[PDB]
């Protein structure tokens, strides 16, 4: 029944976040305000 | 066995491929310093 254990997706998710803020960090830090 | 639900996260990963790309496509275009 879905084997109601998401665990890999879970840990898309997380990796999902660490994503947009290696990026969206990386630019920030060349624009330098 | 529960309800869970492991539809969403799905959609996650797809939003993890909208942001690598979202992304790598602003700075690559023209990364705002």
């Amino acid at each position: 029944c879905s084997t109601v254990s998401p665990g890999v997706l879970a840990g898309i998710v997380v990796g999902d976040l660490v994503l947009t803020v290696l990026i969206a960090l990386a630019v920030y830090f060349l624009g330098r305000l």
